[PDB]
């Protein structure tokens, strides 16, 4: 399924090179431009756990998900994957526990060592 085609055919979108964040362009978004730095993204998300549950739905909600870039707001994968999405793109994201929540997990849901699958689309970014 798509965990395992990202963790089989993804691209590895680490400064490190360490294969801790994978990526496929799912959806091809508009033109060049990705957000910056402090900007206001807006976005849906659905994630999933290597044991196939689902964890979280912003589209189940009826509201997006909002955050400001690269501010240490989201887990590390997320800054590193958002960053790199065109208006409108959607993407899979697959994210080793070392950019997500590492040894400690997150309860209830999120247990220790856990690699995280994310469709993640960016609906929107302006700067403040
Ligand atoms: C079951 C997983 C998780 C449980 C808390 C609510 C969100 C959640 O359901 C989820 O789907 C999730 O795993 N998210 C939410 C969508 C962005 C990616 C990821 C996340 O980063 O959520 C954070 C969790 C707290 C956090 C922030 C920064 C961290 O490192 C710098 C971190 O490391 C372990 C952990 C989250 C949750 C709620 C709001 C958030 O930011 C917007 C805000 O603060 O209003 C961010």
């Amino acid at each position: 399924g798509a965990p395992a085609t990202v963790t089989e055919q993804g691209e590895d979108i680490t400064s490190k090179k360490d294969r801790g964040v994978l990526k496929i362009v799912k959806r091809v978004g508009n033109g060049e431009e990705t957000p910056m730095i402090g900007d206001k993204v807006y976005v849906h998300y659905k994630g999933k756990l290597s044991n196939g549950k689902k964890f979280d739905s912003s589209h189940d909600r009826n509201e997006p998900f909002v955050f400001s870039l690269g501010k240490g707001q989201v887990i590390k994968a997320w800054d590193i994957g958002v960053a790199t999405m065109k208006k409108g793109e959607i993407c899979h994201l697959l994210c080793k526990p070392e950019y997500a929540y590492g040894s400690a997990g997150s309860l209830p849901k999120i247990p220790s060592n856990a690699t995280l699958f994310f469709e993640i689309e960016l609906l929107d970014f302006k700067g403040e």
